[PDB]
RNA sequence: GAAGACGGUCGAACUUGACUAUCUAGAGGAAGUAAAAGUCGUAACAAGGUUUCCGUAGGUGAACCUGCGGAAGGAUCAUUA
């Protein structure tokens, strides 16, 4: 269960970064009013239906994430699987 | 009538703290600046599609949003009952 990603990107620049594995029971409050105020990029909450409530930060955080996950004490350092878009 | 010498005064200098002024090293940290052809959003000159802005308080990825009292430098110098 690889928490998936995905990136979709509309315009030449209008891009989407979901977050796919993450579970319902963690923090909808604190997982994202902690990445906001972080990287500093507009994270929110949707229930994304062709994976089943994903977050939407506002950015591309491909670079981040690999790291906020060489970190943490969650994820894998292995389970990394990144389609952007 | 010399060296010396009693005690004092001036007091250089030296030793230790305090005081004041001026200058100057510094791991790192956080601003602003340049700036600029980068990344992510669209915050606010045409009513900029939420009129704008002031004082002030709280809050937000970020432009910013919002209440309360102002102003027009506004989009009304008029309202004809």
């Amino acid at each position: 269960d690889y928490i998936h990603i995905r990136i979709q990107q509309r315009n030449g620049r209008k891009t989407l970064t979901t977050v796919q594995g993450i579970a319902d029971d963690y923090d909808k409050k604190k997982l994202v009013k902690a990445f906001k105020k972080k990287f500093a990029c507009n994270g929110t909450v949707i229930e994304h239906p062709e994976y089943g409530e994903v977050i939407q930060l506002q950015g591309d955080q491909r670079k981040n994430i690999c790291q906020f996950l060489v970190e943490i004490g969650l994820a894998k350092d292995d389970q990394l699987k990144v389609h952007g878009f």
